[PDB]
């Protein structure tokens, strides 16, 4: 397999539609020993994970929680034995209040609320790779989700500006993580239809936002070379696993686009 | 002059080395009407702006605190006259604690401080459009203050994250801005040495961040086309007025680099 | 005005339709003295430029001549007088042959004919500013008209490998510009129904080219922030003055996105 | 391996410091079954291929002979048997004459010299696609070699604008790609000292050009987080391999940065 042998850190799985249940799968298919962490609902996480290829053990890590940070390290040594390390860590976190996202006028999140948003989806990629990066082997890798925000959009709102914050703070995490050997890099993905994402189209965060990311979807694969399925996140899983792997060693604080190309294209 | 009968608020006003007082000072020059926004030391900053060419009145404006904004509209209007409006926006606002720039290890700087940095130097960017906007004459421009955050650097750390967040955040702002007939725009400078860049020089972030900034201000001016000269103010704000304008009507959500050309060259 | 006392060369004029037929039109506005050049149909040009608010010496400009080059320097000297110096240069010139744009396939036109369109709308930013740069005064400007080809399109095809290859020569140019201190800058445009965007648009490139391009022009307008008039040039003409101007004196190797704000907005 | 079963043309190769030549080899370890393509001097080619893990068909292509292009997909399906395709291209081409490159002036190359090394550098990755693609399987790729032209910088001169026509040309590759399920991308690498960088940093284009790209080698290395050793082509044929794997199956008209890191880094 692509990863044989090595130890990887999967967060961010909380249903089967998860983008990092899809990273987990195709991880452990290509002969990956994973750990996972799950955020609050640790009784549905292990219930879905039952789901994956093979057995994983799961930690718990709020990512707001500086208790849970500084016991990660321990916990995730605890879990592979004393003597391993990680050779990969994935970040699959992000969040964001209603407030922020949505029909809600764009000048009408209050910070408390954009604030709590950037601290989950951003800042906690440099929060996540200062608790690992001491227990990273050479060689190793960091890899996170990323939403293109190079141009606004409709109703994306703040989450844009913490998928812009975020692709700022993976360049700095790239400085440290170079110390170690190791590289930090993220995947910006097309549009993947996950429970959120169905229900935002379904009216969730109000009518005018989900026609607006109905036409941002349609668009996408009228876009994209070679297409883009929003059903399917195995190609954005096998992106993950390509720059977990020992296949991208001279690329570091970047951006690899999983996207069908949609990007390099106007119209 | 450039300028002549437009009505515009520059925040920013610290000390005479602050970008907006020459931004203030050329607007004046134009033919441009002032009104100035002040933050805490307000005896400081009328003592300060008794120095531009033409008195203005001064209004305080604490961007974290709600009260002063919801009541912005209003005093501005006193201040201009009922049935006047503003054709300029200036924020020229940005801060972030030590623990964010500097020698202090980016893992290191707690979220408290980076979130009051974001809030002050990024989201507020949002907070002046929110209240300004239904003040705003059709026509008018509301300019920013950036700093390129385009790649990673030493030291500038956190406040790197929050330009990024800064670039995102005028982007939606134009979306807003557009449906008042008024564009949004940020000016991405090259160093200047005000008080807190010759203090940072001096060794007040630490040491190995004073060398690191000394580093960036001699290959800023090599790679300038045109040169940099960072103890002039001058070329930013006529940059900054060239916005405010009417000489640059179909450009919005965008950065123009008043940089020596900097960014547009590797070596 | 503007541009007072400035002497302005401008190419490009072939039509009532030629955005360097508005941007001659604001610069003699705005105070510019200038000196025309064309291309090929003398006698129609100098009909067409009858129509400027003021009257202006015409020179023949044939790019691909290595003699017109040549004497270009001297010929400028003989019509504004011997010794005055050129104080700004616009070069808006253009051309692809229809195997390059279009319906033709990509795969399926000549290198002779993309060849041509690479030297006439790239390779001659670099020509004339080796022509015009031994005669044009410090603080001068050379401005260059650009269409965002950052992301490939339906039928623009070679042209926008022409326009990338213009971006690039800009950077190179403003290094050699920067000696004689004189600024080079493109402005990329929306799209503006000239004559032949008209006939674009009507099949003259075949039908799909058509459709094509009358749904990027509907885009454009829907994406721009401060929305974008087609059949107005005069905010393009602005800009291009604004560059020639004094008031963006530390920009250069760089691009101005006169496109309304469209290239900051995904949709 | 990475690249089992997998059949890949491989153009570039002239010497064993070629990057094609560790493109080669790397496909090799990795249970790719080649295809060669060399220009001119095949007798020199054929020997330095003698050392490549394994026995490869040799197939004489200069990209700026239209009867080679025409007749080169004939050639492949002879050389790998009636029935098979090839899953990948490689292109590892580029030239530029010295008039266009090192301390002859960037004014000073003629455009018979630039428009050859366009052809040859940027044109040619539409000929090698135009002439492959019918040949090529569904989920194939093709990959080109990029050095970051987004920025200019000393003695590179035209060929940084034949790099810039280069990822324009690959992003409308990528449009016709897209039709036959097959991916188009660049992978931009750090600078590797080949004979020809050898001899320019040992002055063959001139002593200040030597100078330059010894700094430029210096500063890349510096600024890479993870370092950068111009004298190891093994991290960039790795990445090629990536591109040439099922393992980015999302990407297409894009750049892949295999640069240590260096251009996310200003300092
Ligand atoms: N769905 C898409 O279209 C799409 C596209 C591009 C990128 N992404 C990104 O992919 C990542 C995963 O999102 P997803 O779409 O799979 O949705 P998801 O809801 O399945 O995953 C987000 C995860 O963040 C976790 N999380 C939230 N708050 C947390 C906290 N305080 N501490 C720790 N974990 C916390 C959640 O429990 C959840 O597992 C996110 O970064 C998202 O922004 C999503
Ligand atoms: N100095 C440089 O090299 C440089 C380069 C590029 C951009 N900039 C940007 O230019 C802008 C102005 O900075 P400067 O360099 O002139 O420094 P400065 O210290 O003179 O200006 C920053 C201003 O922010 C104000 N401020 C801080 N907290 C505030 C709050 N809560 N509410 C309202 N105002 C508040 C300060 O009072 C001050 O007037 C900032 O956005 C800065 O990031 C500076
Ligand atoms: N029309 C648009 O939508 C649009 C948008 C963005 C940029 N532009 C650019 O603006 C510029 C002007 O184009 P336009 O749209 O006004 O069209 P135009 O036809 O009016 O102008 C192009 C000019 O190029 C001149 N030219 C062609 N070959 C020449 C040669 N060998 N030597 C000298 N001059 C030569 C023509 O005579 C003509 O005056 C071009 O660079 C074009 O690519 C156009
Ligand atoms: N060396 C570096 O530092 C570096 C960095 C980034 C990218 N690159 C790129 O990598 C690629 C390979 O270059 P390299 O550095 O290995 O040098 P190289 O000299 O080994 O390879 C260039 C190849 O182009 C071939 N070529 C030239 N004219 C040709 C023609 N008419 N038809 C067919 N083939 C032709 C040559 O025979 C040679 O094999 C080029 O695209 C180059 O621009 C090089
Ligand atoms: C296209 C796209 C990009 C994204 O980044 C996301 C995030 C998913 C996780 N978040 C989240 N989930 C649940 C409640 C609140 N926030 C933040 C938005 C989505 C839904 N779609
Ligand atoms: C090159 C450069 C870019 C910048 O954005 C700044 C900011 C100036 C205002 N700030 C600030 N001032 C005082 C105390 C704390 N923070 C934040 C940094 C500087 C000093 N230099
Ligand atoms: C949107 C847009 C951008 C452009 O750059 C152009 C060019 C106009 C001048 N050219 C040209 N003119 C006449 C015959 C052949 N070529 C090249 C294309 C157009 C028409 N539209
Ligand atoms: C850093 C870097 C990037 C590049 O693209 C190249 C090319 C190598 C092949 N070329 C070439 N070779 C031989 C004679 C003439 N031209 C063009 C330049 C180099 C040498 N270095």
């Amino acid at each position: 397999g692509l990863l044989d042998g090595k130890r990887i850190l999967v967060s961010g799985i909380i249903t089967d539609s998860s983008i990092a249940f899809h990273i987990a799968r195709v991880a452990q298919e290509q002969g990956a020993q994973l750990v996972l962490t799950g955020f609050d609902r640790l009784r549905l996480i292990q219930r879905i994970t039952d789901r994956l290829p093979a057995k994983a053990p799961l930690l718990e890590l709020d990512v707001q929680n500086e208790e849970h940070l500084a016991s990660l390290a321990g916990r995730v040594t605890e879990a592979i034995g004393a003597g391993n390390k990680l050779d990969g860590v994935v970040h699959s976190i992000g969040f964001m209040p209603q407030t922020g996202m949505g029909i809600n006028p764009f000048f009408d999140a209050p910070y408390a609320d954009v604030s709590k948003g950037i601290h989950i989806s951003a800042y906690s990629y440099a929060s996540m790779a200062k608790a690992l990066l001491p227990i990273m082997n050479p060689g190793g890798s960091i890899v996170g989700m990323d939403f293109d925000p190079s141009r606004a959009m409709p109703a994306y709102n703040w989450m844009t500006v913490a998928k812009s914050a975020l692709e700022s703070v993976n360049r700095f995490v790239a400085r440290e993580a170079g110390k170690y050997g190791v590289r930090s890099n993220l995947v910006a993905a097309g549009p993947i239809r996950t429970l959120a994402m169905s229900a935002i189209v379904g009216g969730a965060l109000g009518e005018e936002a989900g026609a607006q990311i109905q036409l941002l979807e349609e668009g996408w694969d009228q876009r994209a070379p070679i297409g883009w399925n929003m059903k399917d996140a195995t190609p954005v899983a096998k992106t993950v696993c390509a720059l977990l792997s020992d296949w991208l060693p001279a690329t570091t604080g970047d951006i690899i686009y999983a996207d069908g190309g949609a990007h390099t294209q106007l119209l």
